[PDB]
């Protein structure tokens, strides 16, 4: 078992872990490090092309990259790791153990472009705003803002762009994503600019705007990647700014994220943390456990949970399938490999079929996987079917955590397996806990059959200018399949206290098992429905909902919406009316 | 020794292909195909992370990947080899022999835009073009050229634009260089669009323009990438089309190309061959031959071998230094190795000023690459001087080669061994025979020593807008060296023909040893001069240059500019008075 232990010796501390890991030769690792503040810049850092799931492919640079070890251990000590530039900070890949603690990760530039908007002209088509200083950086150059202009790099426009409360730095009521490509930016002086672009939703006077850049370049690595790991705990770490998602988890078993967080800076001039998910577990096994964590400020959501549906492309022989990856972000991703049970879906059901067991991979290439399954294939694979791994579903819980004043859904919830959200403290944009099963777009699996959500706080919730609810069960399912059977199961939804302005609390499609039941809804909040008439409850192609002994206190609200089918089989006390 | 024999069985022969090759286990191997037309999608094709000098690095689709062969052959027995978007056709890695003949490549559509010039507006700053059908392939959406579409690629704009004589395919009389991005292109029906932009330099009306896309992902892949490779033969090989150069060789020893080509298939409606260099010898050894071949329509040059050059970035240790690479494009390649023997240049000095030899190479990232030598450093090595590799420097052979009608320089000659240009036809838009050791953008080394260029026919050159030369000898050094220190040496140009048309013949900067005799020039070519009272020879900075025995026939041209230093030690025989 080899021990490392470090100083802050050096203006960049990138070279000399470099060199260390390099050395290294046990199975067994710990790294300390003294308390105080680093700093590592990429530019001497170790590249290697790497594969992340739900991020972009691609050549990398790394600061910490750990692989292979049989434990591996990093001791921050409460130091601060300020990182520079397009860095991954880092990877533990085919890891046994897995342990980082202590710890806050930060940039010294972020890659975002905030800004204070002062005026908007909508019959001319521009907006006049004051760009945050702080620690940001960005220029003039052609009539177009480049930022963050660090070691190089530049986008191209500011991108997907969202209003926040300049005061509260969450999300404006009813803010709505705006897409940014102006090739007409003027200099007004005074640290003022003029963008000169029409918009569909222009930001309100006196809100902050938030761009992250170009789609296809800023996401960039997480700042933790964790892949074919086991036993994985996070204790104590913060991340400040990340060029991706805060804590990313493929493939790997056993993971716990505890006491630790993703936030701004106390007194800091930022108003982003991670420009994506908070924490984010791809194809995942054994257990997942988030407690006494804090997620805010984020560009996505505070936690997806979930895993991959890949595509029957065609029919090697009678046990062997190749599949296809359906998202430009899933290519490059380990499906499955020897022992994996998987689910076999044939349109148009959507459903579970049956189960077969892997004997072998042939990775193709990065989108075509062919798999060579241990018992003869089912007689009726067609191309167009998809194929979920069930090995690779984890049980998931999160308790003692507080999400909020973030760009999406608080948390994500697709794993067939035994899930508890408890005791937490929520506050979204969009959707609180949301549920979407999705072959469309995205191909994340996530049919769930057990669900618990009991004992949370629900405050301010869905006040994004797209309709949203605080708990929405809403698959999205390809064409190719029949759209009006159950999908998910099995949810309870009890004894929460829901904080409202009018907004919906249950958005059900196509839930079998639903209990909505001790709920308090306190109508308490001084902010302008946005979507008038809104139910507090609607469910569409559902069976067994139940409400009971719940209470809605406040100006009156339309209370349920529900068809024909679903009324069939839907129990109501009258608790609310 | 295994032998692979194929047939036209499938549509797509790359899982085929792909699929056998996977399963050879012998280290030497011959692969056969029968006479016919093959075609491969890289769909299904291999895909690896790949570092390919002077192009674009990145995941690569692969349909041949031979790699660690004691002996590999292809026969193709004259077959037709069609290959579809985004694909590297052959690459030949870490082979101790190989060996290619009897093969065509070409493109099912190629990545170019071509298109007539009908109307040019300056003052509204737009151009009325009708493109090209045959096999090429594009659309207009978001109000824009897209091209080619396969495989849902397109550019993001033309790029890169060349107005060619649409009857000879050959670059027009003046032609220069134009960057097309243009944000809006209307169809104004039969088959007509307009492109609004300004231009610097506008198309002729009447000549066609070739696009090739944006510079950052046009250089995709060559047809043939050889690294670490030795005794390499093709024979009989022709190239119609690559996103990239024709034949790439990078760390390899021992080359011939014999009866080969790059040219355009007779009768169709194609106007670029390879979008980038027919041939190109990067840090190659041993001896390089050009015997028989053919190379038209490329959009760069026709030749050019030449080493690297890398940049002192740190001091190590007495014995360890850490270089860094110039250019974008060179980042990834490997620059040296064990027993290798490097020459150091010292600023402001631009000579090779000692000999070391490697020991030990630590790569660190795709950029900087630290060296262990043998021996002791200079004592007087800094940042921002300059290591070039001696060892990998090959003697040079061209010779019964015709080399016409493309986009740049015929051949480019930057080694210190022997080298013969001899029987040769040139025809050339720019300079036809090149020197440029350049240590200010590209970081391409060679000082020549021994250059003979005889017997050779030159009709019609440096026809370009930009003045060029038949001989032009123009190092570009960085301003962090002096910039009148002799760099090429034992230049001789003997007995060649020369059709002008008032073109320079020879242009020299620092040369030490030039000789210029029994050359013929004939001015019979009926073109406008472009740049006038451009002299026939001119020399500044030079040493010991000679011009005897030549002839001059045709209308009075200015016969020499020499500077006061240069014309010390010119020997002129008034030959051409
Ligand atoms: O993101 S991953 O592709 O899984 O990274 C792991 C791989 O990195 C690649 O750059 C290496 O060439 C592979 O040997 C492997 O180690
Ligand atoms: O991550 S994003 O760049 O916002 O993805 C854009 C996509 O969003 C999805 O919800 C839509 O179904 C897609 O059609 C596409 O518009
Ligand atoms: O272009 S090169 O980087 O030299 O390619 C060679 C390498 O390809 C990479 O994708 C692999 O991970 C390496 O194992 C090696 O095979
Ligand atoms: O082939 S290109 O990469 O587009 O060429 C661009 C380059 O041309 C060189 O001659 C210039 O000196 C460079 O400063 C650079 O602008
Ligand atoms: O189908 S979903 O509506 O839940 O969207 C899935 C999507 O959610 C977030 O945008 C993540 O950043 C993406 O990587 C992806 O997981
Ligand atoms: O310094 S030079 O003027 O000879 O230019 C070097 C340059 O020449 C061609 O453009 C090649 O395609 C590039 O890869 C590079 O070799
Ligand atoms: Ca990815
Ligand atoms: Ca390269
Ligand atoms: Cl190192
Ligand atoms: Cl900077
Ligand atoms: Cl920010
Ligand atoms: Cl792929
Ligand atoms: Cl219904
Ligand atoms: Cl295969
Ligand atoms: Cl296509
Ligand atoms: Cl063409
Ligand atoms: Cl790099």
């Amino acid at each position: 078992k080899e021990v490392l232990t470090f100083e802050p010796v050096a203006q960049d501390m990138t070279p000399i872990i470099r060199s260390a890991l390099k050395n290294v030769k046990d199975k067994d690792l710990k790294i300390v490090f003294k308390k105080g503040t680093y700093k590592f810049l990429p530019e001497y850092a170790s590249s290697e092309y790497r594969r992340i799931t739900n991020h972009g492919n691609g050549l990398k640079k790394i600061a910490f990259s750990l692989d292979g070890f049989d434990s591996v251990e990093i001791e921050g000590a409460g130091s601060e790791f300020v990182f520079h530039g397009q860095i991954a900070p880092f990877e533990f890949y085919n890891n046994k153990s897995v342990k980082v603690s202590n710890i806050t990760i930060d940039w010294d530039i972020p890659f975002t472009f905030v800004a204070e908007v002062l005026s908007v002209n909508e019959k001319l088509g521009y907006r006049d705003v004051r760009p945050v200083k702080g620690d940001h950086q960005w220029d003039l150059k052609g009539g177009k803002i480049r930022f963050p202009n660090v070691d190089g790099f530049s986008y191209n426009y500011l991108g997907s762009t969202l209003a926040w409360d300049k005061n509260e730095k969450r999300v404006v009521h009813g803010g709505i994503d705006s897409k940014s490509k102006s090739d007409d930016v003027e200099d007004l002086g005074n640290g003022v600019l003029r963008i000169h672009e029409r918009l569909k939703d222009y930001p309100p006077v006196g809100s902050l705007t938030s761009s992250k850049g170009d789609r296809e370049t800023h996401r960039y690595a997480p700042a933790f990647q964790v892949k074919n790991s086991k036993n994985i705990v996070f204790d104590n770490v913060v991340i400040h700014h990340a060029l991706g998602m805060g804590f990313l988890f493929e493939k790997s078993e056993d993971i716990q994220i505890l006491n630790s967080g993703v936030y701004l800076r106390d007194g800091s001039e930022r108003l982003i943390s991670t420009t994506a998910d908070a924490t984010h577990f791809a194809n995942c096994k054994g257990d997942i456990l988030i407690e006494n964590s804090r997620f805010e400020n984020m560009l996505d959501d505070g936690a997806n949970v979930h895993g991959t549906y890949t595509i029957v492309d065609k029919i090697i022989d009678s046990h062997t399938v190749m599949v296809k990856f359906g998202h430009f972000e899933q290519t490059g991703f380990e499906f499955t490999g020897q022992d994996d049970e998987i689910w076999f879906i044939h349109q148009p059901n959507t459903k579970r079929e049956s189960v077969n067991t892997v004997e072998s991979v042939n990775v193709i290439n990065e989108a075509y996987t062919q798999i060579k399954f241990k018992n003869r294939l089912p007689k009726q694979l067609a191309k167009g079917d998809l194929l979920e791994n069930k090995t690779w579903n984890p049980t998931f819980t999160m308790r003692k955590t507080i999400i909020k004043n973030h760009r999406a859904r608080n948390v994500v919830l697709k794993t067939p397996l035994k899930t508890v959200i408890e005791e937490n403290f929520f506050s979204s944009m969009m959707s609180s806990i949301l549920f979407r099963g999705e072959t469309f777009f995205w191909y994340e699996s996530g049919a769930v059959e057990d669900v618990l959500i009991r004992n949370n706080t629900f405050d301010y919730v869905a006040y994004a200018g797209k309709p949203h609810a605080v708990l929405n069960i809403t698959p999205r399912l390809s064409k190719s399949f029949n759209q009006d059977e159950i999908y998910d199961r099995n949810i309870r939804f009890e004894n929460n206290t829901i904080n409202s302005f009018g907004n919906r609390i249950v958005w059900a499609d196509r839930v079998g098992g639903l209990t909505v039941s001790g709920n308090t809804i306190n109508r308490n909040i001084n902010q302008p429905v946005l979507h008038p008439d809104s139910p507090l409850f609607e469910f569409v192609n559902s069976e067994n909902i139940e409400l009971k002994n719940n209470t809605y206190n406040g100006k009156v609200q339309r209370v349920l919406i529900v068809d024909d089918s679903s009324k069939g089989t839907l129990i109501d006390d009258g608790s609310i009316k």
